[PDB]
Order: structure tokens, then sequence, then C-alpha cells
């Protein structure tokens, strides 16, 4: 139990050995989530990169949020992929957001409180509970085979995973600062470990 | 009657099965009618879609909304259409709205409150009483024969149609929420019924 | 001519010499009129006080918006006065207005978008048009006369005046903030002057 | 004698019948003029048209706001006529006025309360009386000869002719919606005819 | 310097040497001024109570928020005080902030982010510079004589002083959470010194 | 000596006959000097044109400032002329503002209150005392010359003259409208004469 | 000692002897250091130019700030140049600044108050204290050698230097105008010395 507030992790270099890990105490499958955070990258323009890693045994790629390069964000649950476009490029700290419910399959998203259109995807899957999470690489397994092409190359921070689907004026809440309590992974509780040359540095956006 | 507000139908998927109907149990011809409603799509630049489809017996296309492919809406009355050409596209609920009279002829459209250029169109038609509304679906008949390609994918919620030409104050208090209270088709007292895979989600507009 | 946009006026002493006067350029008696605009003040528990004065030649106290103490305001016309009683008082910017015409008397009221019930007040007069408006003191002559007791302190704006009755849904839009065009008394053109303690500060009221 | 406030006219389709006539009550001739008015079309990118005809005895194209395609405006008087260029089109009901005086020659014009830089045309000219007004159509003669390629499809209302020069305060007054009074053509009180399909309407511009 | 981010101050008991002390590096007299801060506390109901002390060499009462009993805040301005009245007690965490300008002797007033009516306080005044704050006790001089009956028991923190007036919407944005950056008095980088039984505690307000 | 507030001269052709000479009331040689005015054309897309000349017995081209077409403005001091770049243009009443120091040779140079980088010329210099200054023309010599090309067509107005460098607050002042008080040619006490087609009209700028 | 607040150097000309020399009293190595100042040139966009030159004994180029053409900013340390690109330009006084710290290399960058990514330079690296700062030229030895082509004409201005990295919340009070305290090279107290032609005028820049 650590409080993360006003701090960001920072990750200056690109290397297959600068990581960290987020212990879930979450011991019940997953019907519904939604997990979202900010970060500050400049590969925006260069090569793809990672955001939110979170695999499993039976699969690698659970849940993960990778940037397309020339095409954008690509939300994944399971192992089939969606694609949210975006014909422009900008040089700001981003915050998206998104959800996901197996109930309806419905895939919510957001990008920096403005919303999109909703998806559809894995419609009656059955998200897992022992996992492990890493931040700023893709792994290819439970803990490992990090890509040096899919690591990432900036700022990250304010994570932040619930267990079920948030409305708009909490999505709204979440992007202005109002006050708020996960219950799967909160950044104020977070219980997390450094690998590599992770350095916390105090965070740029306000 | 079911009351809809703050929610709104969702179509992740496109398909001839997803689709909802509205009653109407008005038993008098219509000279005059103005219908508002919210939508949030992605699909206007990749293929048309339909918005609010108005079929009877004699015409598929009695009223209908369309939006054709690098051009803009296509409104029509009875058969015959007229463009509104838009030369720029944006990602954003869009709320519109037009009106049609059948003393003059005299077709408006409002988009997100601007106005547009008043245009002629069935001067002296007149508007049948039974009929089937479909939202999300081109019907080519009666109730049936959807168009894959024509199909509609994405959110729509707070339509409300009237049997009168609104004036530009009743379109700007449309708009902005103030009080209203339609005499066909009424949001808050709603005679729907889902037919597919079509859910109820709160809505990402304001 | 001075924009007036988001900018108020305040009273922060009661005094007979902290006033501001108002030219109305039209040189056509009134038929008709309605005036709406914003004020913030705290002696509605006190004393009396005045919002809106109209005085002309033959009258002192032709249209003249006054609160009475324990009852509410005192709307007017000529000399003659009609009470819209308030059982209640609140502590907030209260946006109130009503509306007058000659040909049928009937007198509208406003509180905050709420409407009152229509009264019947000097049914064919003819409201002058030389005439000096003054906000802030209640003047018992043509610019002059300035009732200490009467006096105004607190904060006032946004005023606009019309020649006509405006429908409810053109009130509803101006009490939301939607586009509209005075043609009387524009708080965009305003030609007025300052004189004795009256400071230009933005407005409280949203 | 008819008033014609919140209300403007309508040119739905093309038409060499589709136009109205205005008296004006003045017996002398003119020596400085000023005209502003409203206009909503969407003609502005596919050819040109007319917005305000004044044709007399001795000349079909005495006073002529015209609009050139690709270039804008073009104002006359007497048969010459300037250039007043738009490198951009924008679609939004437009609010132009413009001046003229035989004493200087000096050409004023106004888009949307924005100024224009002073140009010369036909110093020392002397504007006739006796004349026709046509609103819609391009006349070649005293009443008649309309051109098709030359007519107007969309909205126009608030004509107003003065037979002087209106300072910059007052051009703002009049853009805002202030209080003015004509003297040659009085929006209020226009003697005006109704020929072909042309239909009253409440204005969309506030 | 020290980050005083997400904690606050504790007065558990009444006693005359329980204080804080806050060192001020402006070296210039102030024109203008507005302080923002929150408090929790009980004794709203059973005796007065100082909130905000700003006490100098010729003035042992330059500025003080002091809470009348019975009647509400009472604030000051170099020994002449003003009265901001409330009929009703509520127990919550209050946020309120008050400004003052010399060049019109204006006084705002916020109660959690609702605005209160401006009034007059020394118009024309000059606030001296080197002075001495004090928070939870009402000093009659300058860093002593400390009242027992006057003293504050509850919570304090957050206090930011600025050096001019803040507009509706900076003070919203501070209500709300917003950036922002003093130049007086900064939370994030106060230089104070504990005195007595002073724990710091996290903040009880969201 | 006449007031030339709220009015501003017109040139609406271009001839060698219209120009307006200056007479400057100092007997002194200039170490430094300021000079700003208003004006409005539209020459500056098709050909060039000069905005201030100020010329003298030795030297026709002493102090002039003149627009370089597809450049910008061109100042000069002695007949060393400095380029001022400008990549694109606008259509609006412009309102630049530059000063000079022979002590020093620094050059200063405003746009619209915007101030442009330093730069020096003629350092050293003395500028002579007696000279005619024309507003509209290029003279190539002392009081005749006037190219065509050259030539002026537009407004001008709020020509000021100091004898030394301005502050940046003091050039802020100028460009709002704060009170100030020249001492060369004050546009309050400007004694000119008129010469061709020069007509006086109230100004368009705010 | 000299204040030199409101105040900043002027470079007219391009040349071997306009340049600044800054004496730091520090005789301690530093671990991390903090440059931030102002400045505003036109060279921005014909070829580079030197910003803060800083170079010691065993080292010529240990700090520099340069401009590169076409990329941007090139910020190095020891000898190692890291590349800050920016796609686009302007012309106005920007406000950029850094911080960099040996303890773990990141090196963070701002560019009017907005921060860009961090990065790794000189991980473990030892600034020297005995050194030389040059404003205006970059010097390739110890205190000269000073290019032409990489000579600085524009304005600079509001120097300082700490010996720690600064919070983005001193950062933001920085860029506003809040209050500081270097210790290294106060702008309040510099000590400095001129030589060539480096003239002292109020800054431009608020
Ligand atoms: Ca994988
Ligand atoms: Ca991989
Ligand atoms: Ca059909
Ligand atoms: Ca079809
Ligand atoms: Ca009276
Ligand atoms: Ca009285
Ligand atoms: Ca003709
Ligand atoms: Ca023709
Ligand atoms: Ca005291
Ligand atoms: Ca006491
Ligand atoms: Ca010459
Ligand atoms: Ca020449
Ligand atoms: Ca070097
Ligand atoms: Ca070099």
């Amino acid at each position: 139990q650590t409080d993360m507030s006003r701090k960001a992790f920072v990750f200056p270099k690109e290397s297959d050995t600068s990581y960290v890990s987020l212990k879930a105490p979450l011991t019940k499958p997953l019907k519904a989530f939604t997990v979202c955070l900010h970060f500050y990258t400049e590969l925006s323009s260069t090569r793809g990169y990672s955001i939110f890693s979170y695999a499993t045994k039976r699969q690698d790629n659970e849940i993960l949020i990778f940037w397309s390069k020339d095409i954008g964000y690509s939300f994944t649950v399971g192992g089939s992929e969606i694609l949210f476009e975006v014909p422009e490029v900008t040089v700001a700290p981003v915050h998206i957001c998104t959800s996901w419910e197996s109930a309806s399959g419905i895939v919510e998203f957001w990008v920096d409180g403005k919303p999109r259109v909703r998806k559809s995807l894995k419609k009656g899957y059955t998200v897992g509970a022992e996992a492990s999470i890493i931040l700023g690489q893709e792994q290819d397994s439970f803990g490992g085979n990090f890509e040096g092409s899919q690591s990432l190359v900036g700022d990250i921070g304010n994570v932040n995973m619930w267990d079920f689907v948030l409305s708009p004026d909490e999505i709204n809440t979440i992007y202005l600062g109002g006050p708020f309590s996960p219950n799967v992974l909160n950044w104020r509780a977070l219980k997390y470990e450094v690998q590599g040359e992770v350095f916390t540095k105090p965070q740029l956006w306000p």
C-alpha cells in the first residue's frame, strides 16, 4: 500500500527490463471492467507501443491497450481486436478511457473526456482473475517475452481499474478530478514493485 | 408507457435483425410534421446509413432521413428527395431536426441548432396515418427488407415527432434542453419493442 | 456604444448619487414593452428597493419594478400597481421580468423561467417615448428626487428591453442563454453613462 | 402598412415569377442612401444571384446589389460597378449594409458588422425618385425582364432604406438590433405586394 | 518549502499555545488580495472563533476572518468590520473565500462556490506587507495576545492567498479542484512553523 | 488648431493631387521619435503604398513607412531601409507603431499591440528639424514628385508623433485608448491643410 | 550587483564582439541544474543560433541550449546532444527552459508552460563549477571562439539558474510570474559585464 498521488512512472529509454507489475487482490473472474489512466509519450509518430497490458495463463493478450502506427488505439479482449481510428496526432498528455461488459459486449471508449461510439467485442466472454499486469511492455507470455518494438517510452501514471461499467457522469468526474474509489486497482493503495530503470517523478499533466 | 430519459439505443454491429419499432396510434393523416433526434456514429466516412425510417403501405420511403456518402443528409417526402450538402465531417453526437408542411412545401433543416436554407418539396402532398417506424434500417417494405449496406451502426435516442411546424425558438429550446411536449412520438411515452440485439445504455451526449 | 457582455454594475452603498442613466434612441410611443434583466441583492429581507425605473415627463412612475417588503415585487404601469406575492425568500441571483400590452392589458410575469398568472393593468394606455431610465434609484421626478430608503444595493446587469410581447419560448431562450436581439435597449449596444460610485465587475450568475 | 417584424420572405425555387414589389412614398430625388438587409441562401457557391434591385425608368440598374460568382458582392450605382472581393465563403445568414453619398462619392460597405474600405463611384450623380424595388430578381427593365440565372433562392428580410449616410455607431446599432426609424423603406410599415410563390415565415437569424 | 497536499492541520483542544505561523515572502504593500481556504469545525453553534488572522505592526486586526456567534462570518479590513449574515447552520467542511480591492473597496464573498452580494469596505486603504499570519488564534498584537474564547478547535488547510482579485471562473476552478498558482501564500510551497499541539493529518473534505 | 478625434481622412482614388500636409512647430533637430497611426486599405494584396512620409531638404526619404509588396512594411531612416516580414495578410484596420533612438540605433516595431524583434538602423544619425509631412503620397522631393504606384488608397487617421522612445506600457495604452499627450504632432490639435479629394469621415476602427 | 527586473539585453546585429559574461559564485560541482529565461528573436527561420552557452575548461559545450535549423532546440550535456523537434514555428516571445539531474539522467523540457516528454542524458555525469556563461554566442573555448553563424540576434533576459530540479508547480509559478529565489544566478542580483554593442532596454514580453 503506497500512495502514488501526483507521481508518475518514467520510461526514458527503451529496454526489455524496464517494467512494473501490479498485484490485483481480486480472486473472482471478471464479467465487466473499466481500466484507464494518464500517459504522455512521443512515440505516437515513430513506432507502435503498448499502454496497458493484462495477460493471463491461457491468453497472453487478454486485455491489451495498444497504439497502432498510423491508425490509433487498438483495444482487444481475449484475442479479438477492434480499432479506434484517429486521422490526426497531437503532442499532449492524453487521458483515454474505455469500458467493457460481457453481458452485452458493449465496448465504450473516451478520449480526453470526449466519448467514442460503442462497439461489440467478445459477447459472453469471461475474463480470468489470476493474471499479471505490466505497464510499458507488451508481454507475449505470463510475465515475459517483451517486444522491443512494442515497448513504451514516456510517462505513465494514475492507473485505475474497476470491475463494472462507469456512467458518463462518472467518466467526466474521473477526467475532471473529482472523488472516486476503485475496487480492483487503486492508485492510492497500489501494490506494485519496480524492475529495471523505472523512476518516479511528479506528473506533468494537471 | 416507458420513460426513456437519459437512455438511448445502441447498435454495435450491422445486421438485418437489429431494429426497433415505434407505435404511432394517431388515426388522422398528417399535413405537417417535425422530428428531432440525436445520433452518434462513425459511418459518416465509410458508407451510407439510415437514421429515421417512416414507411407505409403504398410507399417504403414516405419519411426517411438518409446520410448519403460524401454528400450529406438526404431528406425525402413520398419518394422524392432533396440534398443537404456538407463539405466537411465531424466526430461528435449530432442533433438534427427537420420540418415539413403540405400547405407550402417548405422543408426546414437544423444541424446542432444551426439552421439551413429552406427548400420546397412535395407541395400539396398528404402523408398517411397508419405506418411503421424503424430506427437503424431502411425498410423497403411494410416492416421488412432491411439493407445491410444501409443499416446503422451507432447510437440513437431522444426521438421526438410533432404534427406541425416548430418555431425557431422551439427548435432552440429542443436543442438546449428546455421543456416540451410532443403529440405524435414522445420520448417520455414511447411505445417501442426490442428486436434483435438492441440494448439500453446511458446517453453520451449531454 | 459599449459591449457589456459578462459584466454587470455594482452598488455597494446606498446613496442618492450612485445611479446610471440609459438612453433610448426610440422616437415612437409604446403600445407594448418587455424588459428582462438580472439582479443579485440581499435587501430582500430588510427594506424595499427598486429594480427598474422608467420615468417620463407627465409621470414619475410610468414603468417601475419595485420590491415591496414582506410581500414581493410590485409592478406598475402609468401609476396603477399590481402585486405578485411571494410567501418565501431566497438568497441567489434571481432573474425576473414581465411584459405588457396596451391592446389587452395582459401583464405576464416570470421568475427564473417559472411563469406567473397573467393580470390586467391599464387597458388602452399609451406609454410615452421621451423618458429616462434609472437603475438603482426610485426617481420621483424626471431625473431626480432619489429615495435613500428605496435605493438599491447589489448587482444588476443584462438589461434587455423590447417593444412587444415575447412568447414563452423566447422567454425560456432568454433565461437559458440562447441568441436574441433587443430593439429598444440592447445590452450589447447600451449607450449609458456612469454617475456616482458605480463600478463595472464580472457577473456572478452564470 | 404591415408590420413584418420577426418574419421574412422565402424563395424556395428559382423562377421568373417569384418576386415582390416595394412602394417608396418618397417624391424627391436622392443624393444619398443607405440600405441594410438580411439574407440566407446557399447559392454562394453555384451561381450568381441578386440581393437588392432598385431599377428606374432611364436605368434598369440604378441600384443593384449583386453577388458575382467566385469574387463577391458587386455594388453599383447608375451603371458603374465596383467589386468587394471575398477570398472565402461561409454558410450562415449574412447581414450586409452599404451607403453612398453623391456629394463625395464615398461608398461604404459592411459585412456582419465588420466594415470595408471606402471606395468612390459616380461622384455628383443624382438618383431618381420614381422607381420600383424588386427583391429576388434582377430586373433588366422597369418592372420586368427577369433573368433566370440571376434569380434568388433562399430567405430575405429586415430591409430598411434611409435617405442619408449612417454613422458607424448607427450601423453597429442596426447590426445588433437596436432602435431605428427609416423614412423611405421601413420594415415595420412596409407597403409591399406578393407575386408568385412567396411565403412569409419566421426568420432563422436571431 | 514543504508540500502540504492532501494534509490539513488539526486543533483538537482549545489552548493559547496551539497555533501556526506563515511566512509571506512579499516585500511590497498590498492593494488587493484573495484568500480561499477550507475549514471543518463544530464551534459554529457554541461560541465564536477565528479562521484567518493577518495582523501587522500598526494594526492587530488588519485582515481577520472571524465567525460571529448566531450571525455568521465577520470580515474586516484595517479595523472596520462587515457582516455576512447566515440564518442557518450546517455541519460539513465549508470552503469560504473572499477578495478585496483598494481601488474600488468592493469585497466579495463565496461560500462553497455560491457567491454573495458585493459590499464596500475601506475604500482607498493600503494593506501593509511585513505582517504575521496565524491560523487558529485571534492575535490582538504582533504575534501574541491570543483569546481562549476566540480560539479555533477543528481542522484547517489549503490556505491560498493571492495579491489581486480572482474572477468567478477562477473561484469556481479553485472550489472544484482545477489548477492554480498563488504568489503570496502557496499551499504547495508553504513555509510555516509548528507551535504547541498541532498535528498534520489527511484532509476529510474531498 | 482643430480636434480630429473620431474622424479620419479618406482617399477613395489614387492620384498625385490627393495628399495632406502637416506643420510641425518644433524648431530643434530630432535625436529620437515615435510615430504611429491608424490605416485601413486593401492595396496590401495588389500593389505597394506609402503610409507615413517625412521628407526634408537634404533627404527626400528621411522617415518613410512603406509597405513592400509580398514582403511587408519597409521602415527607413535617412535613406537606409530595413525589412519587417509578414508571411500572411489580413483585411482589417491595422495599427502599427514604431520608435527610434539615435543614441543606440534601436528601432522598435509593434503590430496591433504585438511587438516585433528589435533592430539597429542609422546609429548616431541626426534627423533634421524643418520638414514636410505627407500622408498618402511618397514624395521624392520637398513637397512634390508623388508616385501614382506608391500612392495610398484607403483611410488614415490617429496620427501622433513624439520626440523620444515610448515605453511598452505606453504603447499598450496607446493601442487600447488610454490618455496621452504628444508634443510634436497631436491628433487633437493637428494643424493640417487639405489638397485634392480628401474628405473627413468618422473612423471605422473602434 | 544590479537589479535587472523588467529589463532585457538587445543584440541588434550579428558580430564576434557582442556578448555578455555571467559570474557564478558557486564553488561546488553540480549534480543537477535548472536554467530558465526568456528570449525573442526572428532568426528561428533563417539560420541556427545559440541561446544559453555554459562552457568549462575541459569541455566547451558542457551546457548549450542551441536552436537547430528546421528541427528545433538542441539541448546537450557534456557533449551528447538530444533534439527536441517542433513541426511548426511561431513569431512571439517564447519562454522555454529545461531541467537535468545526474542521479538518473532525466532531462525535462517546457515550452511556454507546456511540458515535453522526459528523456535520459548523461547518467552519472558531474558538471563542473568553475565555468563561464555567455549569452548570445556559441563559445567553442573558455571565453572565445564565437561563431558568426551561431551568434544570436534578438532579445534575452530573466535568466535564472538553480542547482536542483524544479517541480512542475514551481515551473508554472516561474512561467506565470510568481515569486522565486535562485541560489547561483539570480536575475535580481546578477553579476554581469557588458562587451560590444549590448544595450539594455525594457522587455517586450509581459
Ligand atoms: Ca501478445
Ligand atoms: Ca509481441
Ligand atoms: Ca425504400
Ligand atoms: Ca434499400
Ligand atoms: Ca415615484
Ligand atoms: Ca420615493
Ligand atoms: Ca440590369
Ligand atoms: Ca440580366
Ligand atoms: Ca484584534
Ligand atoms: Ca481578542
Ligand atoms: Ca523617395
Ligand atoms: Ca517614388
Ligand atoms: Ca562548442
Ligand atoms: Ca561553433
